[PDB]
C-alpha cells in the first residue's frame, strides 16, 4: 500500500521544498531566503491517509543537457531507491514561468524514465499564490503558452498548484489535492505503478543498459 514519488523539474522551482511540504517536515535540504542546488539522489518518508509515502527527490542536473559519469551514478540510485517504480512523477514548475528550461527537464524525463512514465506524471505549479485568489484550472485554459499545453496534455490534464510556505489548513489543502489527484490518477491505473526495463533490469550492467536505454528515448523525443 506504499506510494512512492520521484521529485523532477527546472532547477530553482523548489521541488525539494515541494517535498517538504508533503511530508510536514524538513525531509530535503532547502533553506528559506537561499536557493536550493540538489546534488545527490536522497529518499525520506511519511505517511498520509493511513499509507506511507516514500519521496525520492532528484539531483538537479537531472533536468540539465548533461550526460556525465555521475549523471549515470545518480540515475542508477534513483532507480534502486525507486524500485519497483514510482506511482508517481512530480514534475515541478513555478506558475507563470514555464520556459524552455521547463521544457528541458520535462524533456529529461521521458529521457531518464521512458516516454510513457508522463501517463504517471502530475505537474505542480509552485508560487500559487500569483494566481491572486484565481483558479488554476482558469490560468491553465487562458494561458497561451504552447510549450505547457503541451505538457499538460502529456499528463493527462493532471496539475495541482502549492505555496511552498504554506502553513496550516492552507498546507493541508494543497496537500489534499495533490494527493486527490494522485489516488484519482491510481484509480484509473488500478494501482499499478510506472515500470520500465531497468526497473525490471534491477553496476556496470545497468550502466550500459541506461545508456542505450536514453539515447533511444532521445529519439523518439
Amino acid at each position: 500500500s506504499e506510494l512512492r514519488i520521484i521529485l523532477v523539474g527546472k532547477t530553482g522551482t523548489g521541488k525539494s521544498a515541494a517535498g517538504n511540504s508533503i511530508l510536514r517536515k524538513q525531509a530535503f535540504e532547502s533553506k528559506l531566503g537561499s536557493q536550493t542546488l540538489t546534488k545527490t539522489c536522497s529518499k525520506s518518508q511519511g505517511s498520509w491517509g493511513n499509507r506511507e509515502i516514500v519521496i525520492i527527490d532528484t539531483p538537479d542536473m537531472f533536468s540539465w543537457k548533461d550526460h556525465c559519469e555521475a549523471l549515470y551514478k545518480e540515475v542508477q540510485r534513483c532507480y534502486l531507491l525507486s524500485a519497483p517504480g514510482p506511482h508517481v512523477l512530480l514534475l515541478v514548475t513555478q506558475l507563470g514561468r514555464y520556459t524552455s528550461q521547463d521544457q528541458q527537464a520535462a524533456q529529461r524525463v521521458k529521457e531518464i524514465f521512458g516516454e510513457d512514465a508522463m501517463g504517471h506524471t502530475i505537474v505542480l505549479f509552485t508560487h500559487k499564490e500569483d494566481l491572486n485568489g484565481g483558479s488554476l484550472m482558469d490560468y491553465m485554459h487562458d494561458s497561451d503558452n504552447k510549450a505547457l499545453s503541451k505538457l499538460v496534455a502529456a499528463c493527462g490534464g493532471r496539475i495541482c498548484a502549492f505555496n511552498n510556505r504554506a502553513e496550516g489548513s492552507n498546507q493541508d489543502d494543497q496537500v489534499k489535492e495533490l494527493m486527490d489527484c494522485i489516488e484519482d490518477l491510481l484509480m484509473e491505473k488500478n494501482g499499478d505503478h510506472y515500470t520500465n526495463g531497468l526497473y525490471s533490469l534491477i553496476v556496470k550492467e545497468f550502466k550500459q543498459s541506461l545508456i542505450k536505454y536514453m539515447e533511444t528515448q532521445r529519439s523518439y523525443t
